[PDB]
C-alpha cells in the first residue's frame, strides 16, 4: 500500500507555497487543541487556508478554525499549522503526515509540536506543561505507521532510529529558559503515548497505558515526528495537560478542555509565551557567530 | 474513512424493521457463541434473518444460526441478537456495529451484551460468569475503532467517555439478584480484553493480557458496546468462561466451547436463566411509580 | 475482507511449480536479513525469480536479492526463500504470507523460519543465535492477523491453537545438536514480539517490549509461522541477534546488521553451519524404521 501522494505532488505543493509567499520559514510550529491562540503573536502573518493549496488534505466537520498562517515570531521565520488532522477522523497517516513533508521543502530545519494530553503521572496539575521526552506509538505497533510502504530515499532512509526524537539540546535549552522567565509552578517532563479512535480511556486502559510508563496521553503528536525525524528535521514538542486521567472508580466531574471558561485560556496562555521566547534558543542557519 | 453507512441508511432499516413488526422493544440482547439458546424463551416471538432487513450484514460460512428474532421475556419486550459478527470474519467495525444504531432508533435504552471469554484470572472455572465491569479495547488502541470517521452527531459526540461504560446499577442490581436466586458457585467480576484475529492467545499473549490486568479475552464485545454508549444505551454484560487460558508451558487438553456436550449446555443453561429474571430488574420507561 | 487470493490460486502456482521443477521439497526455509548466505549450500540447487512463478507477490526496491531456489541440503529436499516481505514494505499479511501456503501444496511438512531480531534480555551479545520458544503477535492484536477473513476449511479450521507453534522436539533436537558440535557461546531461548512499521522502537518502546516479557524484536516471522500452523506444518525457527536494543538514554553508536563487514557474516555463517547440520535430525517421510 504506497502513499497516495508522489514526490512530485510534494514538489508541487512546496513550490506553490513558495511563489505566493515572500516568506521562508525556518521553523514549522503545529498548534493542538486551543492553541491556535499562537498566531496571534504573529507579523507579517500571511494566512492560507487548506482548502486553497493544490494537494492539502481539507478539513472536516468540527469548526471554521484550521488554516496555514506564515510570519515572523520572535526573530525567527515560522510557518504555524492551526488545526492538525487525526486518525480518528478518517484520514490514512499519509494525510496528517502530508504537511511535514512540504515543511521539509520548504527548508524548515526545526519543528516545535504542541498538543494537549491527559497526564496519567499522579504528579501533575491540569494546566502543566509537559516537554515530550520520548513516545510510545501504539498504532505503529501493528503496522499503523507513516513509513508503511516503498521508501522514498529521497525523503530518507527505510529504517531510521527514533530513540533520539526529541531535540536533548532544545530540551535542556527549554528547561534553562523556564529558569531564565522564572515561573511558579514546574515545567514537567515526561513519555508521550498515542491512542488512535475518538472514545476516551476507560480506566483499567488507563491503568495499561500507565504501567506501560507514559506521562500523558493523546491522539496525535506521533505520526508528524516519525516523518519529520525520517527527513532529518530538529524537533523538541510539549504537551498541555488538560485532563487528568482516572486511574480509579469514580464519579468523573470533568467535561472541557478549553471549552469552559480559561481551561485552556489559563494554561494554554503560558505556553504561547513559552514557545514564544523560545525562538531565541534556536540556532539559525546563517551560523556566523 | 468515512462509514459506508449514511443516516438515511439506519432510518431506513429501523423503520421497515417498525413497519414489519407491532413489536417496540425496549432492550436489545446480544447472544454470543452458544447462547441463541436464550431465544427459546421468549413469547409474541417474531424471527426475521438478517439477509430479509434492508442493510443488515448478511452472515458468512459457519451455519444456519445468525438471526433477529422479537419478543417478550418476563415482563420487558425485547429484541434479541441470535450470532453477532466478528472482525476475525472481515468486517469493517462499522459493520459489526450497525445493529446496535438501529437497535437505536428502535427505541431501545438498555443493551445486555453477552460473550464467552477465555478466563486469565487464576480463579476461575470453566462454567463461571463473569460480570464484565469494564474493558480494554487493544484494536482500538490502534484506530480500529467504530466511531473513527466524521462524527455524527445525530448519534452523537465526537469525544465520547467510557470509564463510565457498564452500569453501576445493573451491575449491584445484578450482584443482588444472584442473592435472590440463592447459586451455588458465586458471579465473577472482571475486566474484559478484546483481541481481534481468529487464531488463539499463545502463552507469551496470555502472559501480557494477564500483566495488562485483564480476566477474560475474547473477539467481541467492545465495538459495540463502544457505540452504544455513543449513542447513549444502558450497557450492562456478562462473559461465559469456557477455557482457561494456560500461562505456562504444557499440553494444553481442551478443543472445545459447547462443542463436547454440556459444556456450553449446563454453564450457558445459568446465564440464559439469570439474564431472564433480570429483566424484572431493568427500569421500565413508564416510570409511574 | 476476505484474502484477494483463491484457492484455486495456491492450486495453480503449486501446480506450475511442480511442472518446473523435478524436485519435490519435504522443508521451506525462509531467509532474513543477511542469510540468503545459506542458498549457496545446496544442491542440485534450481532458481526461481518470484516475478516469474505465477501468482508471486513481486519484490520491491531494495535489490536484486530475492528469489526461490529449490535444492537438497544434507539429506533432505528443501525450497529456500531467499528475501520474505514485510508489512513495512506495504503488503497485506495475505501477501507476506502466500508463500507458506504454496509450500503446503508442494508437500512440506516442516518449515524452520529465520529473522534477525534486536536483542532485549540483557544477556545476549549481538553475534548470538536465540531459539524463538514463542511469540508475542501485537499486530494481531488488533485485527493484523493472516487468517481474518472467511476461513478455508481446505487450509485449515476457524480458530488455530498458538500455545504450540514452535516444536518441542525440533526444540530439543535442537538444544541437543549445539553440544554436539560443541559449539563456544551458547545458543539462546526465547520469546519473540513482532511489531510491524519501518523506524526503529524508541526507548520508552523498548521498555513496553521488555515488560511485555519478549527477548528480541522485528518485523517478521509471525504471519508466516500462524498460517503455516494453521496448516499442520512443523514450525520451528531461530532469531541472528545484531543489535543490542538501548533501554537506557544514551548516544547510540550503532548502523547495521550486516553491512558494515562482519556483523552478519561472522554471526550469520554459524546459523547458516547450525541449520545446514539440523537436516538431519528432522523426520524424513518416509518413516521406514
Amino acid at each position: 500500500m504506497e502513499n497516495g501522494y508522489t514526490y512530485e505532488d510534494y514538489k508541487n505543493t512546496a513550490e506553490w507555497l513558495l511563489s505566493h509567499t515572500k516568506h521562508r520559514p525556518q521553523v514549522a510550529i503545529i498548534c493542538g487543541s486551543g492553541l491556535g491562540g499562537l498566531t496571534d503573536k504573529l507579523t507579517q502573518a500571511q494566512i492560507f487556508d487548506y482548502s486553497e493549496i493544490p494537494n492539502f488534505p481539507r478539513s472536516t466537520v468540527p469548526g471554521h478554525a484550521g488554516r496555514l498562517v506564515f510570519g515572523f515570531l520572535n526573530g525567527r521565520a515560522c510557518v504555524m499549522m492551526q488545526g492538525r488532522f487525526h486518525m480518528y477522523e478518517g484520514y490514512p497517516l499519509w494525510k496528517v503526515t502530508f504537511p511535514v513533508r512540504v515543511f521539509h521543502l520548504l527548508g524548515v530545519d526545526t519543528l516545535v509540536v504542541t498538543n494537549a494530553a491527559g497526564g496519567l503521572n499522579p504528579k501533575f496539575e491540569v494546566g502543566d506543561i509537559m516537554l515530550i521526552r520520548d513516545h510510545i506509538n501504539l498504532p505503529g505497533f501493528s503496522g499503523q505507521n507513516p513509513l508503511r510502504g516503498p521508501n522514498d530515499e529521497r525523503f530518507g532512509d527505510r529504517f531510521p532510529a527514533m530513540s533520539d526524537a526529541y531535540d536533548r539540546t532544545m530540551r535542556q535549552r527549554a528547561l534553562s529558559t523556564w529558569k531564565q522567565m522564572g515561573e511558579q509552578r514546574e515545567l514537567q517532563e515526561g513519555t508521550y503515548v498515542m491512542v488512535a479512535g475518538p472514545s476516551f480511556e476507560t480506566v483499567a486502559e488507563c491503568r495499561v497505558l500507565q504501567k506501560l510508563g507514559a506521562d500523558a496521553v493523546g491522539m496525535s503528536t506521533v505520526p508528524e515526528v516519525i516523518v519529520a525525524r525520517h527527513c532529518g528535521l530538529r524537533v523538541f514538542g510539549f504537551s498541555l495537560i488538560t485532563n487528568k486521567v482516572i486511574m480509579d472508580y469514580e464519579s468523573l466531574e470533568k467535561a472541557n478542555h478549553e471549552e469552559v471558561l480559561a481551561a485552556g485560556k489559563q494554561a494554554a496562555q503560558k505556553l504561547e509565551q513559552f514557545v514564544s521566547i523560545l525562538m531565541a534558543s534556536i540556532p539559525l542557519p546563517d551560523k556566523a557567530s
